[PDB]
């Protein structure tokens, strides 16, 4: 049938709609944040058009300023008949045509400046032309330079090296139910401060009214002296003991078919050597709660050296386990 | 009269004033920090104006230098003779007005050195003034691109993007009369570890005259783990369930109007991508806080898809609660 | 025989050997990401090399484009002809070898442009081979510049500063047993907001069959106000009081040489100089664990200060204690 409203997708990214949002409108701020943070194969496209762009737009205006002067009528003329008089006091030395006006555009904008095409003194447009281009190129060298250092201080980021299992599993701990996952670790370093929650997401109906349509419960992990900090270097498994207080007390095997119930499951911390936090998802429908199953074990030292072998990570293995509600099985204890 | 004096405005902004503090003066890194951090409308005004200025200075210096040394004399001299005679050794070649020497303080600042205007080994003040213009426009050159690239840097930061409510509500869940608002995020990146505290600034009385004016008092948010931290992907309802400890156990309706409250609500986290902790506060004062009414809930399921109707962002109906004080109905709920 | 495995070595540094993951594809991305974080000594190679390799390319480009046109005969002719019939022909002036191409490559490249071997405006080809020069010699020291910008910017940060004593104690302290080890810091700096944790790694077996092969226990560390964060300036000894729940709670004094233990520690913060959060582990296992000692005090006033004497951090000197297991000491109390 038509996909059931999942909160969040099996790798984070909640399939949510925001509409009717009020419009703040575009900015110009939107140009330069998607300048800043594009891909390779594109900074190195409009790094490339800026300059072939400035050089070709100064070339015109040089063009122009001595087509205006006569210098081009100077050294088409006098460059045939007669040398001297220096081509009557141009205002940029030895610029006679369009090819001329690109290469002196060049050569002012990257500072080469080979001196055959020399700028004179004889015309106080030509100086403004040539301070605006040098402030011109000033300007778009640095924000150039800033771009590529800003791909190269993220220079590091990958994906999320966190991986889950795609079954999570309800089965018998030291006495009781437990929903639980697996979690692992791809990165060679280890994350700091991790901490895991666990929420239940539902329709909830308060006596006197209110229907909140996705209510997220929260849920308490499993853990010795009630924290949440895990130490992820091997892949390990995360629980919770499904007691009087948690909305899973009143879920049967056989009404886990066709059941409201999404446990988001949200792991984040902080990464050793980068040093940005990072925030990993997943979430698992009823569907994908096995009842009955378990999670096999996966550490061995076969020599020495402890190993993981990652190839059974999601495994899951059929074990023998009640078939009621958590409720029942307290109901009618020792049965 | 004058509106009760807020302690942080709804914006989230502070009101109080802080005066008699003994001074320590403005110093001069206050002049640098206020230049990293300018409007680009400014940004681009010092960017240009740092250059020319740097130019013209030491466009005045050669011309000064050009004069004293007797060059100027030599080349009008050579003008009105007939042969240069090599201009007797100058300076610096070809720099015989004020113009040449801007066009000569260019190039050896933007580093063009077209070669017109060479610089011997003459007078050894020339070279002075040269190692002087080379390191000023290495430093100056150096600041700005380093103002560039932390602009570049700070691309990404914006103003707040979270979201309270106009006014909170108080009603009934549970038997229980609790005080509720709305919060909400207009950002993409989902806040790492958001973190939601409240309290209740008002002026207390202790017993042995310890007045305190604006006494900020902890109140706890209700939680099923008890503590702080949310998830926020759609909109949430913030809530505090008034009891024994609860601040509020006295209040009623009549008696709101009348009241020196107000509520203080901070939201800490960190931003996902640009990976800096934020901030936001808003506040709620006895006018705000509208008793009896409860919020519209907003998520709809349609399309197979969940959806959330921001239109509805602060819409709060008005539903039938109890007109009494907490500690009423909590003391006699029938008796 | 071959020495038992361990979980973390005694300085960090899991030595766990995860094999048989779903290897992926290697990127270009890798190898920009390698070349931005190098040793200096590796750095400085790469960044003449680059250098070397473009001048040297662009000359043999240069030299080519003067082969392919008619430069190299007729600068060849004209000094057998002694005559300048080779002035305005030329693709690029004075370029007629290929030491000449080379420098005229460096002086492209470097933005130096002596202006002995000027850019003519004749083939087209050689405005190309122009063009595509300074956009790839931008490009290249760019990438440098944000290589040397990267090493700058993480230069501060440095190697591990936090010692640990080499083996443990269980003593006796108001009491009961107590596991402690003493944790020091050589760094001249503040370890802003430290914490502490401790972890028992053991193979446990479940009554209802799941056998998990190095489970990790969580140990509560004992503080006053039940909580992690630590103070270090002097070195202080980090304690666990052996109660009911413990895992260390049936563990005698003889059998404490063959027995499946390992305490693992983890001590975080935040350093104060860049801010940069760190994590230092240690481990501890049954041959490095002293029963019935304690550490020597190390701080001694001199009357103006206090003295911290180093050379006696991992001294330990034998006393009294109950030579039997934790269990014992209670529900045999008369012991
Ligand atoms: C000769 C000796 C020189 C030695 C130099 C060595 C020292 C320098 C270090 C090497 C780096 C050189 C600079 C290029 C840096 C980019 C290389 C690499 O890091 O990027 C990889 C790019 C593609 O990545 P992506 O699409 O953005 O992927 C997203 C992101 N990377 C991610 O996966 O998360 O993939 C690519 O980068 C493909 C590049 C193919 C095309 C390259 C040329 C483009 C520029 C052309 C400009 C020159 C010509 C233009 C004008 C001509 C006019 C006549
Ligand atoms: C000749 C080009 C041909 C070839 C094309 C080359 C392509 C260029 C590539 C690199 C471009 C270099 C400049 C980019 C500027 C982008 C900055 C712009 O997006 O910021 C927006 C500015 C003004 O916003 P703000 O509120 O004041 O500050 C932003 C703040 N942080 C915020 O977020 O809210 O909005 C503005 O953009 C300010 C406009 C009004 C400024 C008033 C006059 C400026 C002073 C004098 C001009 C200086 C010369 C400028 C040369 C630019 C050309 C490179
Ligand atoms: C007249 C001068 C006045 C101006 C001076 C003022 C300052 C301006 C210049 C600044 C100099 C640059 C700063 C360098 C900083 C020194 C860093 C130093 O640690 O590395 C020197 C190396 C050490 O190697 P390392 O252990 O890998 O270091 C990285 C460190 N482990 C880390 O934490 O990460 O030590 C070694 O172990 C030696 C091994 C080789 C290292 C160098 C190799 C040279 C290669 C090429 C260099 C020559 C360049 C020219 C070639 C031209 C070819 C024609
Ligand atoms: C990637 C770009 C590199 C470009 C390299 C140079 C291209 C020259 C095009 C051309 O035909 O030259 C022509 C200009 O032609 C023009 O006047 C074009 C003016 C606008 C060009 C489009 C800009 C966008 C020739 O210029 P001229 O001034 O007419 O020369 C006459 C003087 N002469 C007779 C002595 C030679
Ligand atoms: C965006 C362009 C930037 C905006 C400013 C630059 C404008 C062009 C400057 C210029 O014309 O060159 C001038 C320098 O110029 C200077 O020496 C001072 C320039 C700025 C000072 C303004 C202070 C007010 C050159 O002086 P001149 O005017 O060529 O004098 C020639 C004498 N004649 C006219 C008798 C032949
Ligand atoms: C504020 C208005 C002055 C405008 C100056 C801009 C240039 C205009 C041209 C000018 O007359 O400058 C004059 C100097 O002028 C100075 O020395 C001014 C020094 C500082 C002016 C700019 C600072 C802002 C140029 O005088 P000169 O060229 O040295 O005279 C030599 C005679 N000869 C030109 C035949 C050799
Ligand atoms: C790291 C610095 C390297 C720079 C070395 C400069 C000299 C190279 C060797 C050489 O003798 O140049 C020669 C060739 O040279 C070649 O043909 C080499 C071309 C390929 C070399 C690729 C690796 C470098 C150049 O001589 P020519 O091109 O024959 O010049 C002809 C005109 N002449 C005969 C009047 C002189
Ligand atoms: C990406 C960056 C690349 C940028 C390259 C710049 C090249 C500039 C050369 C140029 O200006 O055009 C040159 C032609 O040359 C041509 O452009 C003709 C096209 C070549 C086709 C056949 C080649 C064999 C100019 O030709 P011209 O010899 O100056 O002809 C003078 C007559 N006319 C200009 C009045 C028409
Ligand atoms: N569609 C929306 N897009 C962006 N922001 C919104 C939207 N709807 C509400 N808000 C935010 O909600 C806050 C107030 O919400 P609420 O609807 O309770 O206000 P209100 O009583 O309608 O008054 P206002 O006229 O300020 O909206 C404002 O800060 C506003 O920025
Ligand atoms: N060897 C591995 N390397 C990297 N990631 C893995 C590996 N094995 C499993 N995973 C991750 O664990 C999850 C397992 O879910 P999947 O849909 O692959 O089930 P599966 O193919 O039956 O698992 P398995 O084959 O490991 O039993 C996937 O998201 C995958 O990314
Ligand atoms: N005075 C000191 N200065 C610097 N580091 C020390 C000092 N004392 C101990 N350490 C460090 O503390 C660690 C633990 O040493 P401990 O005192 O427990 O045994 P030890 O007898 O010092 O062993 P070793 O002689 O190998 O250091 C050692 O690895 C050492 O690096
Ligand atoms: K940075
Ligand atoms: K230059
Ligand atoms: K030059």
């Amino acid at each position: 049938r038509l996909p059931k409203a999942r909160f969040i997708a099996k790798s984070g990214a909640c399939n949510l709609a925001h509409k009717n949002i009020r419009e703040q409108g575009r900015f110009l701020q939107d140009i330069f944040t998607t300048l800043v943070d594009l891909k390779w194969r594109h900074t190195l496209v409009i790094f490339t058009m800026s300059f072939l762009c400035s050089w070709l737009l100064f070339a015109i205006m040089w063009w122009l300023v001595a087509f205006a002067h006569g210098d081009i009528y100077a050294y088409m003329e006098k460059g045939i008949t007669e040398k001297s008089g220096l081509e009557s006091a141009v205002c940029v030395t030895n610029v006679r045509s369009f090819t001329s006006a690109f290469l002196f555009s060049i050569e002012v904008q990257v500072t080469i400046g080979f001196g055959g095409r020399m700028m004179t003194e004889e015309c106080p447009l030509a100086i403004t032309v040539l301070i605006l281009q040098n402030i011109v190129g000033l300007i778009i060298n640095a924000v150039m330079l800033g771009c590529i250092f800003m791909k190269t201080a993220q220079a590091h980021r990958r994906a999320e090296t966190l991986i889950f299992s795609r079954h999570a599993v309800i089965a018998v701990r030291n006495g009781k139910l437990c929903f639980m996952f697996r979690v692992g670790d791809l990165r060679k370093s280890m994350i700091i401060s991790a901490s895991v929650r666990i929420q239940v997401v539902k329709k909830t109906t308060t006596p006197e009214g209110e229907v909140v349509p996705i209510h997220q419960q929260d849920i308490p992990v499993d853990n010795p002296i009630e924290s949440n900090n895990i130490f992820l270097v091997a892949p390990l498994i995360i629980c919770h003991v499904i007691d009087k207080r948690s909305p899973l007390y009143d879920i049967s095997a056989t009404d886990l078919v066709n059941q409201d119930l999404e446990v988001i499951v949200i792991l984040e911390g902080v990464v050793e050597t980068t040093g940005i936090t990072t925030q990993a998802r997943t979430s698992y429908i009823a569907e994908e709660i096995q009842w009955g199953h378990r999670f096999v074990s996966i550490v061995t030292e076969e020599e020495g050296v402890y190993s993981v072998d990652y190839s059974k990570f999601g495994n899951t293995v059929r074990v023998a386990a009640p078939r009621c509600s958590a409720r029942e099985l307290d109901e009618k204890p020792s049965i």
